């Protein structure tokens, strides 16, 4: 897992408003949560103070849509084993948790059902989770902001006043933990509370569609930053059909590797012979996004690319070496001569025209006359639509070979 930060342009303001850590996706199958702070990140500014942000806790076990491959790393915060898996990341957690610069920590989860403080039947009862706002005991003695049962009733009513159906009303939830709540007191909240933090957690229920679930994350969210008088922006109004659109946005990338980027909505399901470095593991394997829940996870014989817990395509690999000496291709661009970097788009309103290499052999992925297909020129009705990387069947591949080495890849865009 990796910490950013969402700070004020400057500096200096960090100090002038208090300080939150923000965490999600302990569950790995509680999209709510890294969801709501992927967005968080990506379209929200903070004028004063500073929101640390973890936008999933658990990242192995969110890219396999699993609740916890090593268990429950939510229990994993009292009493834990040095050889277990996750002890190095708990530690990690332990120590962004206990920092003296932050003074709140707020930690999400998607919950079956919908609590309530009596029972009423088996959706609708105490035991279970879903939209509420916990807290482990009402006061803690010695943090900036002690009062965490004001904060909650405060966020609770800011929450409610945006309700999509009577039902999701929020509640608190109060654990009581230092009386005897067993699981409770190996959970990430009651060791923020030891370190003398304010620390709560709120809790969308699984019932909702992902994009509601992520609308109460975002409000409890604000909810909370109002309370601690962070002051702060978003690009957006927060509603369900914006933060659809938001979590479905077509701007997204991935770029893999020294690859170019390539969308991450509307691929192909699966894109074959793709040129992935060898004797790498996949894990180990750079991929970097706009968004920031996004990977590369192996299963079976394909490697998948992931937006949390959606499958954006299936990677068939081809295993070879990336020899990095190829830095730019001269190319022919609607008549126009150009120097293209490998690992760029180029978009093409008519034609192109790649220059013979003396050692590179060009394969145009589509194109077909070891393949070399440099010296030709190629328009859009010269493809095989089906080696398109896009279902709209726009975007193809340039992959170069200094044999038997990858060296790089461009994509052709027809506008
Ligand atoms: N349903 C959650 C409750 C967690 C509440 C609080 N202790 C926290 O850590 O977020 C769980 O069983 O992990
Ligand atoms: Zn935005
Ligand atoms: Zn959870
Ligand atoms: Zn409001
Ligand atoms: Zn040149």
């Amino acid at each position: 897992m990796e910490m950013i930060e969402k700070a004020p342009t400057d500096l200096e303001d960090r100090d002038k408003a208090p300080h939150l850590l923000l965490l999600a996706g302990i569950h790995g199958d509680e999209p709510g949560g890294f969801n709501a702070t992927n967005l968080f990140l990506m379209h929200y500014s903070v004028l004063k103070g500073l929101v640390e942000v973890v936008p999933v806790l658990n990242k192995p076990s969110m890219l396999r849509n699993h609740r916890g491959l090593y268990g429950d790393m939510n229990r994993k915060f009292a009493a834990l084993d040095k050889k277990d898996p996750e002890y190095p990341t708990i530690q990690e957690i332990k120590s962004l948790i206990a920092k003296p610069n932050i003074d709140a920590v707020l930690h999400l989860h998607d919950g079956g059902g919908y609590y309530r403080p009596v029972y009423v039947d088996a959706m609708l009862n105490p035991k279970r989770w879903g939209n509420c706002f916990i807290i482990d005991q009402d006061e803690v003695k010695g943090a900036k902001f002690p009062n965490l049962l004001a904060f909650a009733n405060n966020t609770i009513e800011s929450i409610n006043a945006h309700l999509l159906h009577p039902i999701e009303e929020y509640h608190l939830k109060n654990t009581r933990t230092a009386q005897g709540d067993t699981e409770m007191q190996k959970a990430l909240t009651f060791y923020a509370i030891n370190q003398k933090k304010s620390a709560f957690a709120n809790e969308a229920s699984k019932e909702l569609p992902l994009a509601s679930r992520v609308f109460y994350h975002l409000q409890a969210i604000e909810g909370l930053l109002n309370q601690l008088n962070i002051p702060f922006k978003r690009d957006f109004e927060l509603n369900p059909s914006s933060v659809h659109a938001l979590i479905n946005d077509k701007s997204l990338w991935a770029k893999i590797s020294s690859l170019p980027k390539i969308p991450l909505f509307n691929l192909r399901p699966r894109l074959n012979h793709f040129p992935l470095p060898h004797n790498t593991k996949i894990p180990q394997i750079p991929i970097e996004s706009n968004a920031y829940i996004v990977g590369l996870v192996k299963n079976k014989q394909e490697v998948f690319l992931k937006y949390g817990n959606k499958l954006m395509t299936r990677l068939s690999p081809f295993y070879i070496e990336f020899d990095p000496s190829l830095e730019e291709v001269k190319m022919q661009i609607d008549n126009k001569d150009q120097m293209v970097k490998i690992g760029s788009v180029v978009e093409v309103k008519e034609s192109f025209y790649i220059h013979a290499m003396d050692n590179i052999r060009a394969n145009v992925i589509g194109f077909s006359v070891k393949p070399n297909e440099a010296g030709y020129t190629i328009r859009f009705k010269d493809f095989q639509k089906r080696f398109s990387l896009d279902k709209q069947e726009r975007i193809y591949r340039i992959e170069f070979y200094k044999n038997n080495a990858f060296s790089g890849m461009i994509l052709v865009k027809f506008v």
